[PDB]
């Protein structure tokens, strides 16, 4: 069923790592990269999605707080809301608060729902990976050893299931056994394995990154 690994820049549904600098925006990138990934899917075409939309946009309705921080799902149904999100060469990143600039004109892709994955199932995570694309989750990000990952998979023994960083896993495998997620940080290419990080899989939902898992679909009408 479940391939071994997975890696969807194989498939060129990853856009390159951005780099947040001085704002709090890791669940803006979270999501985008997650839609991204989708409209690369349903249409071909790969186009980096606009955080700052999400920034300056998706507020106080949504219990999000520009660069001091927000949630992935609440950007979903902001996009939902709104019809749309903008592509970000049109509306680029400036890593601060700024007005709500939506423009539709400029929009490249649309949500139609999105799913949220039951706490810390590690298995659902990875059938969602494998079989739906990147998932946006939240991880432990508090402690030192996350800041100064180089390479390697990435255990810290002092990692709780509660999160306050957003990532987007793009994949999962294994390094000689040590199993991993494959994850899409927001840091820059100078962060981890450029700009990636392979976090601890299946040791009882390490740093939370299966805690609050979701993922955004562009629905292709229905039945
Ligand atoms: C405690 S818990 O784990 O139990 N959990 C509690 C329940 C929960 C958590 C997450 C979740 C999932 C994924 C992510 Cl990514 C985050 C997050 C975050 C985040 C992201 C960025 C920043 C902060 C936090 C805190 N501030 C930082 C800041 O300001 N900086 C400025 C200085 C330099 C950079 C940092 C930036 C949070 N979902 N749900 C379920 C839905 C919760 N409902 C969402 C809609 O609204 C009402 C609440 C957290």
């Amino acid at each position: 069923i479940l391939p071994d690994s997975v890696d969807w820049r194989e498939k060129g549904c990853v856009t390159e790592v951005k780099y947040q600098g001085s704002c709090g925006a890791s669940w803006a990138f979270s999501a985008v990269g997650a839609l991204e990934a989708q409209l690369k899917l349903k249409t071909g075409k790969l186009v980096s999605l606009s955080a700052q939309n999400l920034v300056d946009c998706s507020t106080e309705k949504y219990g999000n707080k520009g660069c001091n921080g927000g949630f992935m799902t609440t950007a979903f149904q902001y996009i939902i809301d709104n019809k749309g999100i903008d592509s970000d060469a049109s509306y680029p990143y400036k890593a601060m608060d700024q007005k709500c600039q939506y423009d539709s004109k400029y929009r490249a892709a649309t949500c139609s729902k999105y799913t949220e994955l039951p706490y810390g199932r590690e298995d659902v995570l990875k059938e969602a990976v494998a079989n739906k694309g990147p998932v946006s989750v939240g991880v432990d990000a508090r402690h030192p050893s996350f800041f100064l990952y180089r390479s390697g998979v990435y255990y810290e023994p002092s990692c709780t299931q509660n999160v306050n960083h957003g990532v987007l896993v793009v994949g999962y495998g294994d390094l000689n056994g040590k199993e991993y997620w494959l994850v899409k940080n927001s840091w820059g290419h100078n962060f981890g394995e450029e700009g990636y990080i392979r976090m601890a899989r299946n040791k009882g939902n390490h740093c939370g990154i299966a805690s609050f898992p979701s993922y955004p679909e562009i629905l292709q009408g229905g039945g």
